[PDB]
């Protein structure tokens, strides 16, 4: 797993530029082979052997789980102490659904192609659980597909991705449902290009509520793609579901975010 991984001097990198902010990513040139990567640095002052050891744990979790829809990683830089990915041109799903508004077409297959990726995770022997799922860490490339990042969780405002049964159950153990639970409060982002509980003040409260199936608020139905819009909606609910064994598989999801994509 580590063994293909590389090591980088911070001279072979150039024209560093933020783009994150956790731990502050930029943009950077490798002038030798003349593309660009993406380095995610320590947020610390002095950067301890946990730390490098965790980090090293984020990359050969990344390396184990090379796909199509998961974020290709490089390696590792002492110098500044980071973890050296590919750059991905157009950025988070976050920034893209406060930019503008979306074309329909776009919108399904983000959700499709996220639950690609998310499935490709749970088919690992053994599955690899993510955890960690928003839009802020789902990344697309210059024309618009997604791979998926972010595995420094993987086995502040998160309070909207977190599963009901976590509030419940004081340490409860980890599971393929946790993540089921995040995709459907990112199928609503998707949706209403909103953040999840942005105008509530009581983030407390809310969080009581959602133990007893609360949820951010349904969207009407869109004009352009009514049918299609309306499954999702249905998809999305049996997603967020207070039960977490009702929850679909990503399996079963896949297959109906494919169809929202056909014609
Ligand atoms: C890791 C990574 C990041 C990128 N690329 C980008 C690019 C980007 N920008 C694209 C250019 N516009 C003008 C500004 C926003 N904004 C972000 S915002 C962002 C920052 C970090 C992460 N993910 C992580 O922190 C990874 C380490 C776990 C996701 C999105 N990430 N490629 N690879
Ligand atoms: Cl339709």
């Amino acid at each position: 797993a580590l063994g293909l991984l590389r090591t980088f001097d911070a001279g072979e990198f150039a024209g560093w530029e933020k783009v994150g902010s956790f731990g502050q990513v930029y943009k950077v040139r490798h002038v030798h082979w003349k593309t660009w990567l993406a380095i995610k640095c320590s947020p610390s002052l002095h950067v301890d052997d946990r730390e490098r050891m965790e980090l090293l744990e984020e990359a050969k979790k990344m390396e184990m789980a090379k796909f199509r829809y998961i974020l290709p990683v490089y390696g590792i830089c002492q110098e500044p102490v980071g973890l050296v990915m590919e750059y991905m041109e157009t950025g988070s799903l976050e920034k893209l659904l406060a930019s503008e508004p979306l074309p329909w077409d776009l919108r399904f297959r983000i959700v499709h192609e996220t639950a690609v990726g998310m499935n490709f995770l749970h088919c690992m022997s053994p599955p690899l659980l993510h955890l960690n799922l928003k839009p802020a860490n789902i990344l697309l490339d210059a024309h618009y597909h997604v791979k998926i990042s972010d595995f420094g969780l993987a086995k502040f405002g998160t309070i909207a991705y977190l599963p009901p049964e976590r509030i419940r159950e004081k340490s409860r153990l980890f599971d393929t449902k946790h993540d089921v639970y995040s995709f459907a409060i990112v199928i609503w982002g998707v949706l209403t290009q909103k953040k999840p509980f942005a105008d509530e003040k009581n983030i407390l409260h809310i969080m009581m509520k959602v133990v007893k199936g609360h949820r951010p608020e349904l969207p009407p139905i869109c004009r352009p793609r009514p049918r299609a819009c309306a499954s999702l909606i249905g998809l999305m609910q049996r997603c967020w579901h207070a039960d977490p064994q009702v929850r679909p598989t990503f399996q079963e999801i896949t297959s109906e975010t494919e169809d929202l994509c056909e014609k």
